[PDB]
Formats: C-alpha cells, structure tokens, sequence
C-alpha cells in the first residue's frame, strides 16, 4: 500500500516542494 506517494510524490510531484529536501526513496 502507497504510505508514499501521499508521501513521496508529496516530495516534489504536483505538491510537493522539491529542490532542498530528502525523499522517501
């Protein structure tokens, strides 16, 4: 189940504020 992507993508896709911040990798 997708933890991420809610979480990941909430990284840097669409919402999410990349450039300067750690990933869920």
């Amino acid at each position: 189940e997708e933890e991420a992507v809610r979480l990941y993508i909430q990284w840097l896709k669409e919402g999410g504020p990349s450039s300067g911040r750690p990933p869920p990798s």
